[PDB]
């Protein structure tokens, strides 16, 4: 707990964010003009680095791209009069290529730098210190049914709270399924991450914790001793190639389950942050040796199958998290 504590402090000591955060919002603020002068895009705004542009669309007809029950199709009618979005129709179908693609182009000829991602990235990224900007789609309708299941926080937060979330809107990505040899160029992604962030700053059984000193808890240390756990050993394992599938996406939905698992705040009280750190570290373990890893919000869609990614890179991650837990996480050293 001392060496988990010194970790945490020697993270902490990145005021560089407050002039940075006056930086990059100079940039997306610009970017937000400009965008809303296109006719395609007029109507783009901020979702309340990683960047949301959202867009809403009215009536969207969604239609769950094959048995994935997180990529679909966007249908959409041509008829709507002055329809700004019809040079990314195709017959009934909006293409999420084709919207991206007039995306970046547009944020590339505004000069006042960009490097594609790996493939399927939905998110255009600019370097000057790192951004992430993408596009979202967003339906102010129902969760689709592959959602029915996800959110499982009742015994945590409040089933009061999840009928509230599960009101609000959510977004489409312009990630694409595979289809094993290449892409789906029309299809796009569910995302949640507008509620990922409410439940994280919103975390607490109590409405007030870590409102007052009595209620602080170590929810937000874990995870962030859990995504910085999987930051080193893929610095380690730069050049090995089998810890490139694993992101902290991967590590923050591990943690939701653990929440949903231990929902009291006493079993997340800072006077056992090495037990509740553990807590999550096994979870993880249990996820990579099973293979599973249900998306908190979808639950049908497993981030572990071996079709994402195979079961080599889980042992190999398996052995590595086994051997600095059995040592008292030498990779927190110095
Ligand atoms: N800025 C940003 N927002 C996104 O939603 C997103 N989704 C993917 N990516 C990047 O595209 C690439 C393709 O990975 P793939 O999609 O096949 O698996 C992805 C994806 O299935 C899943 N995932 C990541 N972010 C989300 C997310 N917000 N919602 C659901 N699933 C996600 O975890 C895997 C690894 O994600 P990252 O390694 O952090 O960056 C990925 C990756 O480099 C994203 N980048
Ligand atoms: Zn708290």
């Amino acid at each position: 707990a001392s060496k988990l504590r010194a970790v945490l402090e020697k993270l902490k000591l990145s005021d560089d964010i407050s002039t940075a955060a006056g930086m990059v919002k100079g940039v997306v603020d610009h970017l937000l003009l400009r965008l809303k002068c296109d006719s395609a895009f007029r109507g783009v705004g901020l979702l309340n680095f990683d960047v949301m542009f959202k867009l809403e669309v009215p009536r969207i007809q969604l239609e769950e791209y094959s048995n994935t029950r997180a990529y679909y199709f966007v249908k959409f009618k041509r008829n709507p009069k002055e329809n700004p979005l019809s040079q990314f129709l195709e017959g009934e179908i909006l293409s999420a290529s084709k919207m991206l693609s007039k995306f970046r182009k547009i944020i590339k000829e505004e000069i006042n730098i960009m490097k594609r991602k790996r493939g399927g990235s939905p998110a255009v990224t600019l370097l000057i210190i790192s951004v992430d900007i993408t596009l979202a789609l967003e339906s102010k309708s129902s969760w689709p049914a592959s959602t029915q299941e996800g959110l499982r926080i009742q015994n945590w937060l409040s089933a009061k709270v999840r009928k509230q979330l599960r009101l609000k809107p959510f977004y489409l990505v312009p990630k694409h399924a595979k289809e094993g040899n290449g892409f789906q160029e029309e299809t796009w992604r569910l995302s949640f991450s507008h509620i990922e962030k409410e439940i994280l700053n919103n975390h607490g059984k109590s409405k007030t914790c870590c409102e007052n000193k009595e209620e602080k808890c170590c929810r937000k240390d874990c995870l962030k001793l859990m995504k910085y756990l999987l930051e080193q050993l893929k610095e380690r394992f730069k050049d090995e190639e089998h810890l490139d599938k694993f992101s902290s996406y991967h590590v923050k939905t591990a943690f939701f389950h653990v929440c949903t698992q231990n929902p009291q705040d006493s079993q997340w009280d800072r006077k056992d942050l090495g037990l509740c750190f553990d807590n999550c570290v096994t979870y993880f373990l249990q996820c990579l040796r099973t293979e599973k890893l249900e998306n908190y919000f979808i639950p049908e869609f497993n981030l572990f199958s071996s079709n994402l990614i195979d079961k080599r890179s889980k042992e190999f991650l398996t052995k590595q998290i086994e051997y600095e837990r059995n040592n008292e996480f030498p990779v927190f050293d110095e």
